[PDB]
């Protein structure tokens, strides 16, 4: 396959919405999913009151063991230090993406959101079957609002030890989601008490898209390698930003995600090949980098909004929220596909045989070691006055892929190299400056005397060996 083939594949990964069908189910857009996840229309600001900020209190009540909660469970207890630590990280991950402020109050004081353990379904009888539950805002029961109560079965090791068992951390984030107004992404009525993914309302009801889902990411072709996302995923972000607005203050500086991270978030960071990230990135400003340099797997990194990447040997485990511009990407030692966006991007392949695609804007492309391919598919990819730079081209090793153009023209003779321009569309001209070590690649795509495409290349280029046309 050409570099362009790989780029095209990654660009059309997890297409959604616009009425298409997936797995025999309706596909929802990110926006549609956010609305459906919030279909109960309940918020802490009121019924059908959307887009407004909120300040909420939370606490860890000192629940009495022989007490019985509103759901009929007993053997209650206070959250441990470990549970409190992880719950606070889950709270923060919601506050990162929407205009929610969380403030802890004392155990005995009235709080909007509470956390408690249960262990028995009736006195003296331990429950090994259930996991957790919570009540949405404005859930009125016997005249009282249950909204904000969250409850967890501490017999489950993941609930007891969420710092080392990542399903426990996901469960905290999930139940807080309910406490904020999110539902499961379907009611699964057709399942009649024994539901499966076959009972979803829309195809993207999986853990690839929402941690409010219980269905495996594999149902949509994801693969999280046995791990569970700690923090709100792509459609969760749409849902909670619908409810309380997008947080425009978050990570507005120059932010590095992955290796060498300055996020100060465990779920956005890694320090080793074995530590696998799973996240949907929310970022409100600055010049940002997806640094996946420390992974050995073949990776696919897409810097477009709402798009999915294959990172660290997982599939569809990294994504970028709607409205977010991520500028730079760094691949690992594997054979990577790296696709930029309309902004100026710095793309670095690292070792391995990589495919780089800058797209629009003035991009800076580093193949690194290996046999790399730099792909172009529009004049606007590298317009005179905003040219791409390929900063480390090695003749006889790297390649420039212009194959899109002759495929589109259905002609082997559209793109062709000449020693001088004539005005004929398709002409390509190489000009080598041995003094500066820079080669110019100019192409007349649109059919004018002045070329409308100019790539600047550090290094010699051998026309006989270095192109895919
Ligand atoms: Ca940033
Ligand atoms: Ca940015
Ligand atoms: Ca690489
Ligand atoms: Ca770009
Ligand atoms: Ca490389
Ligand atoms: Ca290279
Ligand atoms: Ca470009
Ligand atoms: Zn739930």
């Amino acid at each position: 396959a050409t570099g362009y083939d790989a780029v095209d594949d990654l660009l059309h990964y997890h297409e959604r919405g616009n009425g298409i069908q997936i797995n025999g189910k309706d596909s929802f857009s990110n926006e549609q999913a956010g609305l459906f996840i919030t279909r109960e229309n309940q918020t802490w600001n009121g019924y059908k009151v959307f887009g407004q900020p909120v300040k909420l209190t939370f606490s860890f009540p000192d629940y009495k063991f022989s007490s019985t909660n509103v759901a009929g469970d007993t053997g209650l207890s206070k959250f441990s230090a470990e549970q409190q630590q992880q719950a606070k990280l889950s709270l923060q991950s919601w506050a990162d993406v929407a205009n929610i402020t969380f403030t802890e109050v004392a155990a005995g004081q009235k709080a909007n959101i509470t956390f408690g353990n249960y262990s028995q379904d009736r006195p003296g009888h331990y429950d090994y079957g259930t996991q957790a539950y919570a009540f949405l805002p404005n859930t009125i029961w016997q005249g009282q609002d249950l909204g904000g109560q969250t409850w967890y079965n501490v017999n489950q090791s993941n609930v007891k030890h969420p710092a080392t068992e990542d399903y426990g951390r996901q469960t905290f984030t999930h139940e807080i989601g309910h406490a904020l107004g999110l539902s499961h992404p379907g009611d699964y009525n057709a399942g009649e008490g024994n539901p499966t993914y076959n009972d979803v309302t829309y195809a993207e009801d999986t853990r690839q898209f929402s941690l409010m889902s219980y269905w495996s990411e594999t149902n949509t072709g994801g693969d999280n390698g046995g791990h569970y996302a700690a923090a709100p995923l792509l459609d969760d972000i749409a849902a909670i930003q619908h409810l309380y607005g997008a947080n425009l203050s978050t990570r507005t500086g120059d932010t590095v995600y992955g290796f060498n991270s300055n996020t100060g978030r465990d779920f956005l960071s890694t320090t080793s090949n074995s530590q696998k990230v799973i996240f949907a990135a929310w970022d409100a400003g600055g010049n940002d980098t997806f640094d996946f340099s420390g992974y050995t797997a073949n990776q696919r990194i897409n810097l477009n909004e709402k798009s999915f990447s294959d990172v660290g040997g997982l599939k569809g485990n990294v994504s970028i929220a709607a409205g977010v511009t991520i500028e730079n990407a760094i691949g690992g030692s594997g054979n990577d596909v790296i696709v930029g966006n309309a902004a100026n991007n710095v793309l670095k392949g690292g070792a391995g045989n990589d495919v780089l695609f800058g797209g629009g804007g003035a991009d800076e492309l580093w193949g690194g070691a290996g046999k790399d391919i730099f792909v172009f598919s529009a004049a606007s990819d590298s317009a005179p006055g905003a040219s791409d730079w390929i900063r480390d081209f090695q003749k006889g090793i790297d390649k420039i892929d212009l194959s899109f153009f002759n495929k589109e023209a259905n002609s082997s003779d559209f793109i062709h190299f000449v020693d001088h321009f004539s005005g004929t569309a398709g002409e390509a001209l190489l000009s080598y400056n041995a003094s500066s070590n820079v080669t110019d690649l100019s192409v007349n795509i649109g059919g004018h005397q002045a070329p409308d495409f100019l790539v600047k290349i550090v290094g010699q280029v051998d026309v006989a060996t270095d192109f895919i046309v």
